[PDB]
């Protein structure tokens, strides 16, 4: 299964699209400047708890 | 399919991990303070493409 | 209750306009870049404490 | 209804959850270090978009 | 004493000046983009001290 | 009417306590380590417009 | 000696500049955006010392 | 006049304490880990005007 | 050639520093807290290019 | 092997560019303005390794 | 030897390059806007070790 | 002229500093945690210039 394209790097937003779109026609294509928000790898395995001074949890756990 | 536990909210560390192992045998919980990253959902349908000044692909796109 | 939109990512703000304003005729709607602020999921039954060095209140406590 | 304790600033976080259980018997207490995080008021009425360089929705939209 | 105009949300910037000076004849407005600054509520019963590592104070108090 | 205790940088927070109360009997004292949160000045004749991009107003409107 | 200008909050760069240099004819006057940098007060009698895991001294101590 | 320490880098917070209080006796010294505040030379002739959106003053004008 | 360690995700220090050296013998191992830096993924085709106001190059260009 | 261009420090987009594709037919340049990621040497000896409250794994491992 | 332009505060970059290229011929001048980059003095005695949590060294060591 | 130690990453800061020390006798070895500050190459040929938004030199211009 193909998630990530690195074939891609350097080249326009308009080939961009087309490749992806050709690989995963229902991809929701988003177009954002560098640096605007660190993205991260999502893993389905991983379930991370943030929790407080007292060690409560204090966030909503999610699987990624 | 349950991916997030929002009943755990409040509680300790410890029964939240007895939860989610029961729901999720396989977890990898990971215990962090509150604020040390900034999470995200993951969209299965969605394709961010991070751009540079002359609109071309500057990372490598995922989907996520 | 619908509280969130997700048919809408990829969509123009036009569009997610229109559909908002039929689930949610009251909606105040604000259009902002990614990335200008980190919002947060609403917790009605949660109340944070924000504590100073020798473990004070040091904000008003708030629910959410 | 209340949702706010400002009688709380300047004490203890035994003295809060004292009257914050009182008045609000389900509360979620979660106890953090001043700056931990950025809170920021609900509002009911408001839906913030969030938008990508070509003015898609680039996040899903949500009440608050 | 109205210190807040709730009811500007998503109102333009030409409605919320013409109200807030109807109320507020001497207000000086400034307009901004969401996420420069981060306000904070003025508490004129509360003293921050700023301490260092010996916690000897490091700023000058001051109400608020 | 005193409200900034220039006097105090460099001195105890037992000391600076000492001085704060004796001014300024109900002052409610938070104590947090330099760089915790970025504090501002408070100006009663102030109204910041926190504005969108598409200059409609983004947050509740306060006096400060 | 004059060394702040509260009477020009909410006013055009161009009068705060004609009684900036009123006041101080010699002022070198710079143009920026809220929040570009974090200004400070500057203390005379102060000196801060910024000091690595070990105590030692990292930075070259200065007045203010 | 002396307003920099440059020997002192790499020397102990006591060793810093007795050299800059021979030089400047009333200094009142403050000892913090580095990164916690970005400090700013003080430049008396300048003055920074912070703008909003409008090229309005938002920030009171002081000489640094 | 491994480059990545996915199979660690959850396990302690010492077992990842076991199973790293078995397949990297020359590992230079550094242990950080989550949250402390960035890390980015090294791209040997890609070179950035980083520009001042006037689109000159500001930083010295390297590969990855 | 050359991997760094400090001789192109000052000058054009397009000169850095021919001089780039010159020594390394293959690059993918991206132009990005100077703040916009924190860019990070490349260590092909190094392995860091994130780890959460509990000193276990909290990213996958890589290789930099 | 001159290795700062303070005469240069508040003029602008046109007046500031005549000035810099006659008393550094070789000076390969950058133009950023205020608050892009945090900058730092270089000091030719410091050595800086940047360390892990086991106190290991983590980045490499350099003169600054 | 030696400026910097790759060979030293993953090593004790008591093992740095002896060969730190052999190499560059007069070094002030500054023992910091990863991601305190940012550190940036020092080029001796470089003037940066911050400017505001009229174009004018805001910070005192230096050589790096």
């Amino acid at each position: 299964l193909k998630t990530e394209w690195p074939e891609l790097v350097g080249k326009s937003v308009e080939e961009a699209k087309k490749v992806i779109l050709q690989d995963k026609p229902e991809a929701q294509i988003i177009v954002l400047p560098v640096g605007t928000i660190v993205t991260m790898e999502y893993r389905i395995d991983r379930v991370r708890l943030f929790v407080d001074k007292l060690d409560n949890i204090a966030e909503v756990p999610r699987v990624g």
